[PDB]
């Protein structure tokens, strides 16, 4: 159904959805591991399906049709604890490439693309704990797609060689992301 801002489960799936008080976005929970997303000029919203918590070896499928007008992720995204961390594993962007706000440790070759590591440092920010100051790590994929699966130990190993800790899984889920923006996607994730 479509619902408002909120964690927690919708047949068989963990959903998060959270955005900044802007409004024009639509985030609908579907059949399974369905959940699908239209925003008309929001803000920053983060919305979509996986799992509580997530593991450091899952092989995550997804398969949908993403289409933004502007700044937006389809990313793998989720959350460590000790050390709290943000990560992404972009699969497909719009306008804007994460490398922008980021510095660039390495790159992987999983899945069919290579992609580039970054990491960032987000000061006093929102989290899942709060307003704190914690790491986030990304790999963005070259070449965009939108469906396919993702062996997230290929990342979360790599990012590892390049000295990037991860803790305790929080959530891991297949996150459509919006930022002052508009567009519109749906995506099945199992
Ligand atoms: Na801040």
């Amino acid at each position: 159904q479509t619902i408002q801002p909120g964690t927690g489960y919708n047949n068989g799936y963990f959903y998060s959805y959270w955005n900044d008080g802007h409004g024009g976005v639509t985030y609908t929970n579907g059949p399974g591991g369905q959940f699908s997303v239209n925003w008309s000029n929001s803000g920053n919203f983060v919305g979509g399906k996986g799992w509580q918590p997530g593991t450091k070896n899952k092989v995550i499928n997804f398969s949908g049709s993403y289409n933004p007008n502007g700044n937006s992720y389809l990313s793998v995204y989720g959350w460590s604890r000790n050390p709290l961390i943000e990560y992404y594993i972009v699969e497909n962007f719009g306008t804007y490439n994460p490398s922008t706000g980021a510095t660039k440790l390495g790159e992987v070759t999983s899945d069919g693309s290579v992609y580039d590591i970054y990491r960032t440092q987000r000061v006093n920010q929102p989290s899942i704990i709060g307003t704190a100051t914690f790491y986030q790590y990304w790999s963005v994929r070259r070449n965009h797609r939108s469906s396919g699966s993702v062996n997230t130990a290929n990342h979360f190993n790599a990012w590892a060689q390049q000295g990037l800790t991860l803790g305790t899984m929080d959530y891991q889920i297949v996150a459509v992301e919006g930022y002052f923006s508009s567009g519109s996607a749906s995506i099945t994730v199992s």
